[PDB]
């Protein structure tokens, strides 16, 4: 009935487990934030310092030409200055948490100067405002894939909600690195993953509740085509002069000196002006520049004492983008299509994504939608919600709204990917779910596109006079259509699909029966032009041999996951082919070996039983500092889908501790 007793820390300490996951215990909130900053510095200090240096607008100054483009971009959009403003505009209690986090990073570096790379030492000390700037850059001035599931009690065997956290970002891009951690104070507990440098956990759960995120592509900014005339720009039939402001920055030279570079910032009524290569003057207008509370909003959301508290925090509209999914031990699940969306009187999403006329107040929006204007689903009749980056039109099944219920500029009405179709199928078709079964369904790696095309392609290919084309057809026909390590037909099938549906597998032109929202998990279907498709198979056969050495190389012999000296077989594949579990394989090297560019990173599954039970893995480990043993130590488990029990209970943490860091704050 009531959740288990909350632990009351009596001293400040980090207890590290065998995978480099910090469990940070603080006697108050600022102590916990300090421990967290320390931990992030230990695990990811070099890259965090680099990113903070950038968000300062000092990339060019610290590291030179390779960082200049970002510096100009951030200074033109006023990022470092606005961050100072946002910092001052924080509530006093939350500002103190940001200060403690920064102090934690500084203290780590001070105590361990040998762990900080020479190039990023000049960044120190860091400040609460540096923290705010990085978050500002990440959310506003930086598409990524993810899956998300929440399952209501009545859909489960035990009667407790289930939650999947499953973001698919790059395995290399530094600011997209996820980090796993656990924070405990007398007043709250949070477990989960977040991007390095963020002082709040974005993929969080505790004994009461949890949330996950996916990219919705919230159209938060407008690009306005300006009509230049007589030194200014035409607007409402009149010539307006630009606002002009002289700035400057330092650029590091090869000889270690810096050089002063002038930067003129021009602005129209819309916002700062950029000149494109072709000569088009474009004004960029970003919504939600006046929303300083995004970090505190996430923090209040994840530490909410009830669903009502959660929703009230969400409704602050300080988080500019993202689909957000929620579940709790009380049994509530919710999907929210979130972000800061301008109110507009006309135009669909395509109009607002292109260049909008910058010559008229007709297109100058000034207000944004409250939470209640955006697509949301709570405790639907189907007993689940999902999003796999599909437009928000099948977040549950049966649906609870249609496209007509919302302004046409909020979200597209384009065909749902085969991954998103699988997502809906896997939840809706299963009842009486256990955590074990939930996890088994997460591993789904079906070549759904093969189900949609092979029935037409095979017989067409078998009538080709080329015996090699015939052999390829039989190879494809014998395939179980799963992306398993041992599959001899999967690589060939991918190569054919690159032609049939484009290099991203999203092309629609080749199906016989087009996608339809009336049949949203069984269209598109069929091969429109079978003879043409056979010609594509012919080309694909040559492509497969060239890339991999044969038409029947085992999928997991070519597809490997390789970190340090760990090299294990791959399984699952591209989302747009229908694989739910995603590994976006790179192009092969000269030996036909390829690895994930993006895909599964932080993967966690939580049952809100009492106490909660949760399992997870992090593909690229919990640290990327040179010399760490916690980079390649999880990938072998990933290759066998061997998830770790995630440990939130004090006795569990104490039994797993491999390193103890007492701290003072
Ligand atoms: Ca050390």
């Amino acid at each position: 009935q009531a959740p288990i007793a909350a632990y009351k820390p009596r001293s400040n300490e980090i207890l590290w487990d065998g995978y480099g996951v910090p469990h940070i215990y603080g006697v108050d909130a600022p102590s916990a934030f300090y421990g967290y900053g320390w931990a992030q510095a230990r695990s990811h200090g070099d890259n965090i310092l680099r990113l903070y240096g950038e968000a300062r607008g000092k990339g060019a100054e610290y590291w030179g030409p390779d960082y200049e483009q970002t510096t100009v971009w951030l200074l033109t959009n006023g990022v470092p200055e606005r961050a100072q403003q946002w910092y001052a505009q924080q509530s006093p209690d939350f500002r103190a948490n940001l200060d403690a986090f920064a102090a934690g990073i500084n203290a780590y570096a001070q105590q361990n100067p040998d762990d900080i790379s020479p190039e990023v030492r000049q960044v120190l000390p860091v400040s609460g405002a540096d923290v705010v700037a990085h978050a500002h850059r990440l959310m506003n001035f930086l598409l990524g894939e993810a899956n998300s599931w929440a399952v209501a009690p009545g859909k489960t065997a035990n009667g407790n909600a289930l939650l999947l956290q499953n973001p698919h970002l790059s395995w290399t891009t530094d600011y997209f690195t996820y980090y796993e951690a656990h924070l405990v104070t007398p007043d709250f507990e949070i477990y989960g993953a977040t991007q390095i440098g963020l002082p709040v956990i974005r993929f969080a759960f505790n004994q009461r509740m949890g949330i996950t995120n996916t990219v919705n592509g919230m159209v938060g900014a407008t690009n306005y085509r300006l009509t230049l005339q007589d030194g200014g720009y035409l607007y409402d039939g009149q010539v307006r002069p630009f606002e002009r402001r002289q700035a400057s920055y330092r650029l590091r030279q090869a000889d270690g000196t810096t050089v002063d570079k002038p930067l003129e910032i021009r602005s129209s009524v819309h916002g700062p002006v950029f000149e494109r290569a072709d000569g088009t003057a474009v004004a960029v207008r970003v919504a939600g520049l006046d929303r300083p509370g995004m970090l505190e909003q996430y923090f209040d959301m994840i530490t909410a004492d009830s669903f009502d508290d959660y929703e009230a925090a969400l409704a602050r509209m300080q988080v500019p983008t993202f689909n957000i999914v929620y579940a709790d031990r009380e049994g509530t699940i919710n999907y929210s299509f979130n972000g800061v969306a301008p109110k507009r009187a006309e135009g669909d999403i395509a109009f607002w994504q292109g260049l909008v006329p910058g010559d008229s107040s007709r297109y100058l929006w000034t207000e944004t939608h409250p939470l209640d204007d955006l697509p949301r689903v709570t405790n639907p009749p189907g007993g689940f919600v999902q999003n796999s980056n599909d437009p928000p039109w099948t977040p549950t099944w049966p649906v609870t709204y249609t496209p007509k219920d919302f302004p046409s500029y909020l979200a597209p009405q384009t065909p749902h990917s085969l991954r998103a179709q699988q997502s809906v199928r896997l939840m809706s078709e299963n009842d009486d779910l256990t955590l074990e079964r939930f996890m088994a369904l997460q591993l789904s790696h079906r070549a759904v596109m093969a189900d949609r095309t092979l029935p037409d392609l095979i017989p067409a290919a078998l009538i080709d006079p080329d015996p090699e084309v015939q052999a390829a057809a039989r190879l494809l026909a014998a395939w179980d259509r799963e992306f398993t390590s041992d599959s001899r037909a999967a690589l060939l099938f991918e190569e054919w699909a690159r032609l049939f549906a484009g290099q991203n597998f999203a092309g629609q032109a080749g199906f016989a029966t087009p996608w339809s929202l009336d049949k949203p998990v069984s269209t598109p279907y069929g091969v429109r032009d079978p003879k043409a498709a056979v010609d594509q198979l012919r080309t694909a056969i040559a492509n497969t041999k060239r890339k991999y050495g044969a038409i029947d190389r085992p999928f997991g012999d070519a597809s490997r996951m390789i970190l340090n000296d760990v090299n294990v077989p791959g399984a699952a594949g591209y989302g747009n082919l229908g694989s739910f579990r995603v590994f976006t394989w790179s192009d092969p090297d000269e030996n036909g070996v390829r690895t994930p560019v993006h895909g599964e990173t932080w993967v966690a599954m939580i049952e809100f039983s009492t106490p909660v039970r949760a399992y997870g893995l992090m593909s690229y480990g919990n640290s990327r500092q040179p010399g760490t043993t916690h980079y390649s130590d999880q990938i072998e488990r990933v290759s066998r889908a061997d998830f770790r029990e995630l440990l939130l209970r004090r006795e569990q943490v104490e039994a797993a501790v491999q390193e103890r860091t007492p701290f003072n704050f």
